[PDB]
């Protein structure tokens, strides 16, 4: 089962290359709880933004360029990223844009962090008709001393 | 001697009601570099924002209210925060606003991070007289894959 996880600003703006203008350790904890122990698919700008392999996860990099690092699996296509994963029950695709675009039609679940931030951007999360998907979980949180902005956690299941 | 270390958005903004909306790991590695093995003074609201005691430095909390944690030294005056530091060549003030205001006139050195972020803030760094300080180091950097905004590092020494 392929799942997408993403953190979206207002209008569905996503990162392109530079780090997003927010501080949300609570989203990073939600990211780790829901990816640990699973294989992760990412694109190359995602890679470098992390800057190291995620521990306790199988790191798969889908790119046309080439394997700088030995600690991660370098794949050139959709299908080879799929296979690199094995027979697991849940595959996490963690971004960026292009990567989302390519896995979504294949995807069964959406983990989304909806953040109350107005950011300028070219890239947006692919359009998904929330009518072809069921909200299974929704929880809002207010900004605080550690979290820069309000946020919403959401789980959607492809109906 | 005493030194102040601060991050400042445009117009000298140093604090919002919630977490600052930037992600600047560069700034934290500059902060640790410059504060390691020195005593740090802070106010309470900065302590609660860090979450724990900073590693490798002596933690001083400047507060009229009494202590919640055994791992740090709590002080109720500027002169007991000094005395508690001992015989160290340089004492680090770390914020927030009112702490910097009390310590300003005693400070000999400023380690400043200028961030190109336009934010409404709560608290501001005190107004200093720029003709009274000499820049002895400047370094600019653009936003990147890990840092949300451009910034510049400066050290100023009192003329
Ligand atoms: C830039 N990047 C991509 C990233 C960031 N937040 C997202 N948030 C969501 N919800 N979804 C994504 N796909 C997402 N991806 C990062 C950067 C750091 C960490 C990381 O350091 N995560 C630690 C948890 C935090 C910490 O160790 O400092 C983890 O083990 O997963 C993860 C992703
Ligand atoms: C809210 N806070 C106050 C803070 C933040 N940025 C600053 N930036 C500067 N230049 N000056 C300050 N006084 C400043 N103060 C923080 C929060 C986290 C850390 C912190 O975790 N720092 C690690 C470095 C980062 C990593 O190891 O997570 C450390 O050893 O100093 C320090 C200060
Ligand atoms: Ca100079
Ligand atoms: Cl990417
Ligand atoms: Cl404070």
């Amino acid at each position: 089962m392929i799942s997408l996880i993403a953190a979206l600003a207002v209008d569905r703006v996503i990162g392109m290359e530079n780090a997003m203008p927010w501080n949300l350790p609570a989203d990073l904890a939600w990211f780790k709880r829901n990816t640990l122990d699973k294989p992760v698919i990412m694109g190359r700008h995602t890679w470098e933004s992390i800057g190291r392999p995620l521990p306790g996860r199988k790191n798969i990099i889908l790119s046309s360029q080439p394997g700088t690092d030995d600690r991660v699996t370098w794949v050139k296509s959709v299908d080879e990223a799929i296979a690199a994963c094995g027979d697991v029950p849940e595959i996490m695709v963690i971004g960026g844009g292009r990567v989302y675009e390519q896995f979504l039609p294949k995807a069964q679940k959406l983990y989304l962090t909806h953040i109350d931030a107005e950011v300028e951007g070219d890239t947006h999360f692919p359009d998904y008709e929330p009518d072809d998907w069921e909200s299974v979980f929704s929880e809002f949180h207010d900004a605080d001393a550690q979290n820069s902005h309000s946020y919403c956690f959401k789980i959607l299941e492809r109906r």
